[PDB]
């Protein structure tokens, strides 16, 4: 609901910010946090659009947590690499992508995540190449 019209804070130990090309980098224990939303990564790449579109994420791994209602229901993601396209509501893992739903771990090669309707894809990476080939995607539900 209301994780993007609030401000995004970046935490790290380097930037380097392109106004031209609108593109921003920054590296060394990045945080960034928009509301309750937040990822972290080594290096992580914000690129802007006409009126704000996209933060890339790389890390060992990279990490998104966020918040879907006001109760205790906190969504955990891992992946190699994380994008959260916030124009679009979408955050795609790629690369062991991990995502831990209240018990429910979910487990492929890459996961898209809509962050608004609350779906959750998981399948291969058509066309990323992962270091970890993972042809089938696994399941838990915990009782």
């Amino acid at each position: 609901p209301s994780d993007r019209e609030q401000p995004i804070r970046v935490q790290a130990d380097s930037a380097e910010l392109d106004d031209k090309q609108g593109v921003a980098v920054y590296r060394g224990d990045v945080v960034v946090t928009q509301g309750s939303t937040k990822l972290t990564g080594n290096t992580v790449t914000l690129k802007q659009d006409k009126n704000g579109e996209v933060v890339t994420s790389v890390g060992k791994p990279a990490y998104y947590e966020q918040k879907p209602a006001p109760d205790k229901d906190v969504t955990k993601a891992y992946g190699l690499t994380i994008q959260y396209f916030v124009t679009q509501n979408r955050v795609v893992l790629i690369d062991q992508a991990k995502v831990i739903q209240e018990g429910n771990t979910f487990e492929g090669e890459k996961i898209v995540y809509d962050t608004q309707r609350q779906i959750v894809n998981a399948g291969r990476a058509t066309g990323s190449q992962v270091t970890s080939p993972r042809p089938r995607i696994d399941m838990v539900i915990q009782p």
